[PDB]
């Protein structure tokens, strides 16, 4: 309707008197720690209520309806899991046998700690890579061979497969120990926000490089070659060269194996997802392709026929728990680090996404303690880092889920695949789980046509984009991340130091302002130059602060006072012998400010004493209250600065000038 | 006087249509390109005289005084700067002619590119500090000795002074040349606002550290102890340590004469600040000690009798040009770095202070070209990295000097003192040399006592300084450099991260509104919450948004459509078998914007519509042009989510929901 108001000109002074202030609370140490830790049954035990959320689903089960639901899932997904377990195991250089033990052990600890449903916790094909890297730079393939096999003219360097995977398997599993433990620190020092600047472009290009490691880390399994484990800087550029050299050095039973499921897994997985309103349950076309794999490399003897590579390293039995080989934290903490900051931002993202489907909510500190206790139990039994595929947990949740139940289900799956089954698995080929991989990296390889799309958004994230793809390829894949964590944080800097500074003058009639660059029909005060300013000012945007008032009132403040006493000399010297014409007052917007920076605070007091001294005043408009508080603090409002010179709306300042030059010509 | 106003309420639509908005300027960068490179000569003369500032004020001489003010402050600072540079040539390990020819061609060359008039360009304690830090790091003492001598039992390893001191001054002339590029480069690209990264409180704790090394070094020097040139982290508790465990082996004759010129120094210097209106230009204690001392030395044989530590190596003679060693710069480039912007942040720091003080202004990128040729140029000719101390430039000002021709004539004292005089300082001891530096050393001490008066104003300002000042002193001095400038960033996003969000209420009678923390007579609408957020919503603060609004709405917007849809299957199964009360809208009071950063612009959307599922309206308040350009453009204004959603001003929104809820119940 209509919008009128009848108030005088409360500048900062006429409305502080009048208005009392609130008594701040006292400081009272002593009793905060006193009233933080409460001692009623109620704290008590709503503290155990969200550590443990097994007591709260668990007695509330629908066995009517959910158990039959979490069998079938359960069964769908324990096949997909032994098959996706024992393929990542691969990219981590760990034996095959303890890909089975990270779909088994870390499940058994998210379902006591674990604060979700629709999670299959697991290996992952993009964190299982970074394992591989710590295992292969800190355990190369060079420093375990023996010479031995009489051979013709040197000695017989041959190679030392067997006994060289308990250097392996200690090394990762010493690894995971010290994920686990960055990860109960986050939870249990409440501090979660560093997995914040994890934004969604960096996430995005970083899986997205990272799936190209994948497949030229996979493609070195399907065409059966060997390189050098080159990592550094440039790791897959020139691993990527050594193939190419290497490619008369192939195994065409490997090649024409692994890319026939290569096409078929693709099309059956596309041809599922497009008709999905046919068939609800997605057919395990992962899971059929491996038991026709298994058949026929078992009829006709691929590895004495046509010398293929098969696993024929499965000895269908547990192990004793073994004690991590501590020590070895000082060379992996900051390949520690990033992994297991990227196991929690893929495992939180991919939980978002089926809670807001089936309508829950999941805890972000509970998700640390959850993963941060199976990362540690695994690490006592032989298994690599623990997360949650996508490509996984789609089965449980298409094939129906309820509950972590489904999950328990599928380890079984996989127990029965190490006690008594699993050896059936002897002659499968290593290019066919390697294959299964591939297949899966589909849904990141279709992240680049993102790029596009945040261009024509906001450019600053399609550079980050850009820049963490590129940064995760070049100098390896665990400093990519920091990398792009540095500079997504600088990114961020750099728009708060070179603002978006206007013109804006009065709209007729009206009292809201608008920028001068925006809009033709705008007036403004005759001798007064208003000038908005976002960004707070800090020591690195002070200088360019001064350049936008310079540039908005035409000249400078320090070349004017100096042409005024260079010419003050002629003045003062005729009684021994015998610019700034438009701007009347300057009205800084700073409504947009939120800190000081006392640094860039005494620029601010400087400015008003640049332009006293050429008969300009600097008044302000919509100072915050939390700000006004922080400059009587740093020394601003002294004999001559006073508060009368703030106002509180930006009407209210030109409302100031034109009442004081009706009085006072 | 009066302030009121009559519009009806343009919220985002009344407003947009019958004001007509500008055409953007085109890209056409051709034009841009064409129209930057000017083809007038007077752009051509206008660049010409901006690079080479000496045709500005040589031709507007005013020899009258002028000459005999120059002359006088030039003979004056000729001594203190050549006493400075043989004092400074200790602390970079080179010998002492070199600091007297470090001295002597950057004041040479910063006579034709110089842009400022009151200072002496020369040699610095924290920058030959740090040269001879790197050349220490680089070329040790142990890499040089040759066993001669026909020692007792084992080969005679004695020290092999001399053909060191030419690796010493070859690697501080590839410094200073790699340094002086360093800042061409800064300065040719128009790139400076990486200096604008050194806050006040970071070169102010630098310099504290600084000092303390030098403090460090310079009683090393006087004890007449020899160190193991501890370098990298803890080094100056680890030299500190060696010093106090050979304290035994020291020269006493050295070490009164130090605290003896020690005591003497700073009681003139003390009795000269506090008594300065008595006598207006301050005598000369170091030129006059230097002197006592040489002469008491030359007297008595300190160097046979007690055995001192003496110069005796100046050869009192030029030397031809020499090529600079390229090929060291990839171990040195940090550091360069490093030294390059400590220089020219000290450099522009006592510059804006003699220019502010003599009003007049200082160019920042010729400042920085100059710099660099006069680095170039002392490369050459064996010199260390130049810079300008402020107590020698305090010389220049207090003895009166107008124009760069008092440093020309300061040239000519250290030009005589090179090819004639110099030989004379034979017998001066080291210890008195180290003692002028200590002596210099109280201004940056002093600086302790801000850390106080930091901690009543800004407190993350009052961190950063003893962040930058213990870092530069556990690891090394040129690390913690940088790892201030990281933490000075880091400080700046926890603030933009972490904002000062309120909960803004209406003033009765009136259109203003402030926190509902900070006053106590403020009335909130009934049903309407108004939420603040500074510090503009971005990757790091999407979930801090999400959770200020919870609070300050009293729930969650997800947990009340979870028990929503759970408590909606009894009621839609009866016919089968037979919280948000207070909130009614929720103005985002979103003015403190600058940008929106698309992946928060997503989270804004989410929120919006998942308040349309519990019948809560959220609008916003003070949006600007530049956000809602970019939200247009982030795909935010979909068929549900149109512009009517936004308002202009506060009390608008307000008007607004009245007439919504008079005109509909």
């Amino acid at each position: 309707c209509s919008y009128t108001v009848s108030r005088p000109v409360y500048s900062e002074l006429a409305f502080q008197q009048q208005r009392e202030r609130r008594l701040p609370e006292r400081r009272t140490l002593r009793d905060s720690l006193a009233r933080s830790c409460s001692c009623s049954r109620k704290r008590a035990f709503g503290v155990v209520k969200t550590l443990l959320p097994i007591l709260d689903w668990l007695p509330k089960y629908r066995v009517k309806e959910w158990l039959l639901s979490d069998i079938i899932s359960g069964v769908s997904t324990g096949l997909v899991g032994t098959l996706q377990g024992m393929a990542y195991a691969l990219l981590a250089a760990v034996p095959v046998q303890f890909g089975l033990y990270s779909a088994f052990f870390p499940i058994l600890t998210y379902f006591v700690f674990g604060t979700s449903r629709h999670i299959s916790v697991g290996p992952f094909p993009v964190v299982s890579l970074m394992v591989g890297s710590v295992v292969l730079s800190m355990a190369p393939d060079d420093h375990f061979l023996v010479p031995s096999g009489n051979g013709s003219a040197l000695n017989s360097t041959t190679l030392d497969t067997g006994t060289r995977d308990a250097a392996r398997v200690l090394l990762a599993s010493t690894l995971t120990l010290l994920v686990g433990i960055i990860q109960l620190v986050f939870g249990g020092l409440q501090i979660g926000f560093i997995v914040r600047y994890l934004a969604d472009p960096l996430v995005g290009g970083f899986t997205t490089a990272a799936a190209f490691q994948v497949l030229v880390s996979q493609l070195k399994i399907v065409l059966n070659v060997s390189t050098k484990n080159y990592n550094g800087i440039l790791s897959i550029i020139y691993t990527l060269i050594e193939i190419f050299q290497n490619i008369g050095d192939t195994n065409i039973a490997d090649f024409i194996a692994g890319l026939l499921t290569i096409i078929v897994c693709m099309a059956v997985k596309e041809l599922n997802d497009r008709f999905k309103h046919r068939i609800p349950v997605p057919i395990p076309i992962e899971v059929i392709v491996t038991i026709i794999a298994t058949a026929i490399s078992y009829g006709a003897n691929l590895e004495k026929n046509y010398n293929a590579g098969i696993v024929k390293s499965i000895p269908s039995g547990f192990l004793p728990p073994v004690l991590p080989s501590v020590g070895l934290f000082s060379d992996m903490l900051a390949a520690s680090f990033s992994i297991a900051v990227v196991a929690y931002a893929i495992a939180v993202s991919v939980g978002k996404v089926y809670a807001t489907k089936h309508d829950y909510v999941i805890d972000g500190n509970q998700e640390f303690i959850a993963f941060g206790i199976s990362n540690v139990f695994s690490g006592f039994f032989s298994c690599f880092v623990a997360t949650t595929a996508l490509s996984r947990t789609a089965v449980q949740e298409s094939t129906g889920g309820k509950t972590q139940v489904a999950g328990l289900i599928s380890a079984v799956i996989v127990m029965v695949a190490i006690v008594a089954l699993g050896r059936l698995l002897e002659p499968l080929q290593k290019s066919v789980l390697a294959a299964v991989v591939i297949a899966n990296l589909k849904g990141m390889f279709m992240q680049v046509c993102d790029v596009p799309r945040l261009w024509k958004q906001n450019k600053t994230d399609a550079v980050i984009w850009v820049f963490t793809c590129i940064m995760s390829i070049i100098l390896g894949l665990d400093l990519g991340l920091l990398a792009g964590l540095l500079f997504a944080l600088l990114t961020v800097v750099l728009r708060v130091q070179f603002p978006s500074w206007n013109g804006l003058g009065s709209v007729p009639s009206t009292d809201i302002y608008k920028s001068i660059t925006h809009y033709k029909n705008l007036e403004e005060p005759e001798g007064v130059k208003i000038l908005r300013f976002s960004s707070p000012i800090f020591y690195g945007n002070v200088d360019g602060f001064k350049k936008c008032i310079n540039s908005t009132v035409g000249f400078d403040a320090i070349r004017v006072y100096n042409k005024r006493l260079k010419a003050l000399r002629r003045i003062q010297k005729l009684i021994k012998k015998g610019p700034k014409v438009p701007i009347h007052s300057l009205v800084l917007d700073c409504g947009a400010v939120s800190f000081l920076d006392v640094v860039g605070v005494r620029s601010l007091r400087m400015i008003v004493k640049e332009f006293q001294r050429i008969d300009v005043n600097v008044y302000f408009a919509l100072l915050q209250d939390d700000v006004l508080e922080k400059m009587e603090q740093c020394g601003f409002f002294d004999d001559n600065i006073r508060k009368d010179r703030f106002f509180l709306t930006v009407h209210d300042a030109i409302l100031h000038l034109q009442n004081q030059v009706k009085s006072r010509e």
